[PDB]
């Protein structure tokens, strides 16, 4: 059955709750973003109203084949009414089309659901600042002080300069970027832009990108692999074996590969700075691990919550074990005691 952390009290709404069949009482199903854990259970067979951003609606329509009659896209930063309740969608700074939802309940309670997010100080001057928020449903992916990472911009600058130098040194080098869902598109778009190239990719991946309302997209991406010096492959192929194999397929148009694996956090965030990063190398193929995150670091999450000052916090990630919930409760109390709410 549908957990309490996916229900919004005093409405018949749910959020990211598609895997439990018909939820009793639910009149509107919200979807924060198009990642499989969150959409799990949605298909052409779903017949209830789904509320979401325009981008998320394009993906539902085209990738999952959800029938158009059930897709209710809403604009961002706009007060809307859904089944008699006022709502607002805000940018989550996660993957394309990802939203936070603000629910104004009829009793006067205000609830923020973050979905998946990467907290940023620009969220402190949105519509959130206009009134008190009583309850927060929080993306707690990285809720522990060891989880630090550089900014997106530091990582992109590093990627840019690395690729530019490698291809100026050897103009027959190919650049490859690994991927498994939407998100982290700036990695490959920024590398391509400094190399004067489009990004080449499979038909399924191109179809995905074509749904994302990216300006001038037709000038940036192609299905013609041969005409392009940056290629996208599945993350699973980003290894020496997979990369040698792809290099055989390109027809001796390239004689070297430089590949990037954008990851989340791994244990080497604790010492290394981005400027110290060195690749793994076997022969004419180099692989760089780069920690480009679309979730809040501990410090970014703490700052956001300490600003917002919610009366109650409901975690939405790592809630499956008592040990994790207990640990998270401890950090929420520290934050409250330090800031005085
Ligand atoms: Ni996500």
């Amino acid at each position: 059955t549908c957990p309490f952390y996916k229900k919004i009290p005093g409405t018949g709404f749910t959020v990211d709750a598609f895997q439990y069949g018909v939820v009793e009482g639910c009149t509107a199903y919200f979807l924060t973003h198009f990642h499989s854990d969150h959409y799990a259970g949605l298909s052409k067979h779903f017949t209830f109203p789904v509320y979401c951003s325009e981008i998320t609606g394009n993906l539902l329509k085209n990738k999952l084949h959800v029938q158009e009659q059930y897709i209710h896209p809403l604009p961002l930063d706009t007060e809307c009414i859904v089944n008699g309740v006022k709502v607002v969608l805000l940018d989550a700074n996660h993957c394309p089309g990802a939203v936070m939802i603000l629910f104004y309940l009829p009793n006067g309670t205000v609830i923020l659901h973050t979905g998946d997010f990467r907290a940023d100080p620009s969220m402190e001057r949105s519509l959130l600042a206009d009134q008190k928020v009583h309850m927060l449903y929080l993306d707690t992916t990285y809720c522990s002080p060891e989880y630090t990472f550089p900014s997106q911009q530091e990582v992109i600058r590093f990627a840019i300069n690395t690729a530019f130098e490698a291809v100026t040194l050897n103009p027959h080098a190919l650049v490859v970027c690994g991927t498994y869902s939407i998100g982290k598109e700036k990695v490959f778009l920024a590398i391509a832009d400094v190399l004067g190239s489009k990004v080449g990719m499979s038909q399924e991946k191109y179809k995905t990108l074509q749904c994302l309302n990216i300006p001038e997209i037709n000038s940036l991406i192609t299905t013609d692999m041969c005409s392009s010096l940056v290629h996208l492959l599945p993350m699973m192929q980003i290894n020496f074996k997979g990369l040698q194999s792809h290099l055989k397929k390109c027809g001796g148009k390239y004689n070297q590969i430089l590949a990037f694996r954008p990851t989340g956090w791994t244990h080497s965030n604790k010492f290394t700075r981005i400027a110290d990063v060195i690749p793994q190398t076997k022969g004419n193929i180099s692989i760089y691990g780069i920690p480009y995150s679309e979730h809040s670091s501990y410090l970014e999450m703490k700052r956001f919550v300490q600003w917002l000052k919610p009366q109650k916090i409901i975690p939405t990630v790592n809630v499956g074990t008592w040990k994790s919930r207990s640990t998270m409760e401890k950090y929420f109390r520290e934050w409250k005691l330090e800031a005085g709410y």
